[PDB]
Order: structure tokens, then C-alpha cells, then sequence
């Protein structure tokens, strides 16, 4: 098995539904932020170093090459933080691999990144979702990782991450850039809504007779997941509530 679909879309753009509609396709796993938090927690310090990699003077790309290599093998496709940020070293890994960009309204998104993965540091909801991720096992490496991540999508060091005026555009900026690297015929934008059609196309795949497109991870769904994480401190006995996610 080898990266078939490059997956550039930013958190809360459907990058889930899109793992769940590649797995769905390809009948082979794609990665995704809920690989590393359910599966492989393991990988966070592993995607840590790749990212500390990129922040010295001189990088060595064939040890994030390899890196990306180990973290992803036996998987078809990648979507999601933290892998999004190196789809460049991915195109190069992969040269025949396909590239993805789930895109939606910006103040819809900035609005969903704020309930779930960047809470503003003043808001209360931010130590909620810490409680919540603590009976996950989840503690401030994980938060690191995450928000490293982002920075290097954005390609910027010292960014004020509670100013929304900021994250707008350079959510903007990304999507802008995704477009102007990935050759036209090697890339499909895919608007929140767009399902099966467009998709299949691009992947040269019949749409999935009987089988609808996936529709998971709402933010109304991560805030109950936190607020039963909290209120019955364990994932087992509540993981019932939330089908099909996980
Ligand atoms: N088929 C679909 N149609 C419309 N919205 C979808 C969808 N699949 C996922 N989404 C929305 O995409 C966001 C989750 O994306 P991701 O998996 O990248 O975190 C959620 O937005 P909201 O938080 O606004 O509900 C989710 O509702
Ligand atoms: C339940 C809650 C309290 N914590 C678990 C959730 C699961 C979804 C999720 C997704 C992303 C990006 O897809 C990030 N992220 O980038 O930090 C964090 C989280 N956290």
C-alpha cells in the first residue's frame, strides 16, 4: 500500500467525513487527526519532531521524508492536521498521488476551529475541552503538536492565534496557495456539500451505489463527546452515543 490521495484541506473543512468517503472508496484506511487521538497516540511525539525538524536553519528533508513514510505506512490516504501541513513533502514522496482540498465558508470554519481545536486562551470552553481530553490521556504535548501544526500551514512563527481577524486570512491565504502550488489537473477543491460526484471523477471511481456520503464530526457532536467525557470519565461507556464516529 502507498499515499494515494493527498489530503491539503485545513481542520473542520469535512476532513473526516472525506477519511471515512476515502476508506469507503478504497476499502484501505486513511489517516486523520482521530488516528493519533483514538488509535496512535504514540505518533504525536513522532509528528512533534517532523515539525521541529522544519525549524532549523538547514532541515533534513529525507528525515522528514522517511518520517511521513513510517508515520503513514499502511495507509491509502491522509487528511487532517497534523499531515495536511507537509502535503508538500508528500507531493514529492508521491508523485502520482492525488491531492484533496476540502474548503468551506471561512467564518463557518473559524467558527468550528473555535469549539474544538483552538479555543480561544481566555475562553472557559478551553478548560473544558482540556477535562474532557484528559480522560482520553490526552495532555499538553498533544496541544503542542497541534497548534505547531497549524503555525506551519500558515508558515509563520510568531502569529496571535486568539485574533480572528488573523486566522481568517490566513485561512484565506492557505486555501489561495494550495491552488497556486498543486498543478489544476492534480488537485480537487471540494466544497462542503459537493458528495460523491466531483470526487469519484477525480478518483476515476464509479459513485458508491446505495452508499450516501459521509456526514461526521459536527462541532454540536464534540461538544457533547466533551461534556459525557467529563460527566462519565470514560470513553468506553459513552462511546454508544456517538455512532459511526470513531
Ligand atoms: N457531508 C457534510 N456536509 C456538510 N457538512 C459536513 C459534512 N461532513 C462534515 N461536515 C462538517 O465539517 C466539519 C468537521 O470537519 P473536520 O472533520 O475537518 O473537523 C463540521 O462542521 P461544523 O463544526 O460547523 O458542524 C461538520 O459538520
Ligand atoms: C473531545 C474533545 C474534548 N477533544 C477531542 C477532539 C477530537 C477532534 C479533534 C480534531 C482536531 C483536528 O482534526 C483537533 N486538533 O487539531 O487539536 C483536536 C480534536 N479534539
Amino acid at each position: 500500500t502507498t499515499i494515494q490521495v493527498i489530503g491539503a484541506g485545513l481542520p473542520r473543512t469535512g476532513t473526516n467525513s472525506m477519511k471515512k468517503a476515502l476508506e469507503i472508496i478504497y476499502s484501505k484506511p486513511c489517516y486523520h487527526m482521530y488516528e493519533i487521538i483514538f488509535k496512535k497516540q504514540s505518533d504525536i511525539s513522532i509528528w512533534q519532531q517532523l515539525i521541529d525538524e522544519t525549524h532549523k536553519t538547514t532541515s533534513d528533508k529525507r528525515k522528514i521524508y522517511n518520517g511521513l513514510n513510517e508515520l503513514l505506512n499502511g495507509y491509502i490516504a491522509t487528511t487532517d492536521l497534523p499531515s495536511c501541513s507537509f502535503y508538500k513533502e508528500l507531493m514529492t514522496m508521491y508523485p502520482n498521488a492525488k491531492v484533496l482540498l476540502t474548503i468551506r465558508d471561512k467564518y463557518d470554519w473559524l467558527y468550528s476551529l473555535r469549539k474544538v481545536v483552538l479555543p480561544k486562551s481566555t475562553d472557559p470552553w478551553k478548560l473544558k475541552i482540556e477535562e474532557g481530553d484528559q480522560v482520553l490521556g490526552i495532555d499538553s504535548n498533544f496541544y503542542k503538536m497541534s497548534e505547531d501544526s497549524l503555525k506551519f500551514a500558515f508558515q509563520k512563527n510568531h502569529i496571535n492565534l486568539d485574533d480572528d481577524e488573523i486566522l481568517l486570512e490566513c485561512y484565506d491565504e492557505y486555501n489561495r496557495l494550495v491552488q497556486e502550488i498543486v498543478p489544476p489537473e492534480r488537485l480537487l477543491i471540494h466544497h462542503l456539500g459537493d458528495g460523491w460526484e466531483s470526487l469519484c471523477q477525480f478518483l476515476n471511481v464509479d459513485i458508491p451505489n446505495g452508499i450516501s456520503y459521509p456526514c461526521a464530526n459536527s462541532h454540536h457532536q464534540m461538544t457533547q463527546l466533551t461534556e459525557q467525557l467529563i460527566k462519565h470519565k470514560s470513553l468506553d461507556d459513552i462511546i454508544h452515543m456517538f455512532p459511526g464516529l470513531i
